[PDB]
């Protein structure tokens, strides 16, 4: 299970870099689209997930895109900079000045904080790989998926997989700590989507530009989300 996840990790992606809000947001949107490809490529080979109906795989991916991009961001941020900065790309690294010019300073701070958690925890690559899959399996539609049961067994197997990876008392505490971090991610992710949705909606007036693959994902996602019909699963 776990050895496979270690092999399948994604490739380096460049953002392709005046530091105006419009420019940074547009660059972030552009980075997210390229990353989206890596996400699809990664998800495709995931054990269990690949046997799921295709429509189901896509639905899961669209729902969890922001969350996946974020978790991956903390991890790059953790490894490359000891969580000092937000390491979006080798060519796009934020500091407090960048967060400010970005116009997303507080959201960025929350993200950095999640990142700091990785250091406090000393998150292993083994823990990180599992949690990522779990994030991909965290938000479902209200009426569910085409094969809800199938999704359910695999989500459960994966939770069990994470518990294996984490004395008994300490292990249980770690499992609590990681599951809690996943919940906290969702709170932050929800805020990012709200902001992303608004800029998307107010795109022409704002001058913030989104890539085509992303435009497709967002247009579809926004009604079901703001409507409260995306069922995000919470551990605690
Ligand atoms: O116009 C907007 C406003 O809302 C957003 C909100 C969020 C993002 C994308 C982020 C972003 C920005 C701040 C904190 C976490 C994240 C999620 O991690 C990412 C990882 C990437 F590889 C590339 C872009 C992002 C983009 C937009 N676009």
């Amino acid at each position: 299970p776990v050895m496979v996840l270690e092999n399948i990790e994604p490739e380096i992606v460049y953002a392709g870099y005046p530091d105006t809000a419009e420019n940074l947001l547009s660059t972030l949107n552009r980075l997210a689209g390229k990353q989206m490809i890596q996400v699809v490529k990664w998800a495709k080979v995931l054990p269990g997930f690949k046997n799921l109906p295709l429509e189901d795989q896509i639905t899961l991916i669209q729902y969890s895109w922001m969350s996946l991009s974020s978790f991956a961001l903390s991890w790059r941020s953790y490894k490359h900079t000891n969580s000092q900065f937000l390491y979006f790309a080798p060519d796009l690294v934020f500091n407090e000045e960048k967060m400010h010019q970005s116009a997303m300073y507080e959201l960025c701070q929350g993200m950095h904080q999640i990142s700091l958690q990785f250091v406090r925890l000393q998150l292993t690559f083994e823990e990180y790989t599992i949690m990522k899959v779990l994030l991909l399996l965290s938000t479902i539609p209200k009426d569910g998926l085409k094969s809800q049961a199938a999704f359910e067994e695999m989500r459960t197997n994966y939770i069990k997989e994470l518990r294996k990876m984490v004395n008994s008392g300490q292990s249980w505490q770690r499992f609590y700590q990681l599951t809690k971090l996943l919940d906290s991610m969702h709170d932050l992710v929800s805020d990012l989507l709200e902001f992303c949705f608004y800029t998307f909606r107010e795109s022409h007036a704002l001058k913030v530009e989104f890539p085509a693959m992303l435009v497709e994902i967002i247009s579809d996602q926004l009604p079901k989300v703001e409507s409260g019909n995306a069922k995000p699963l919470y551990f605690h």
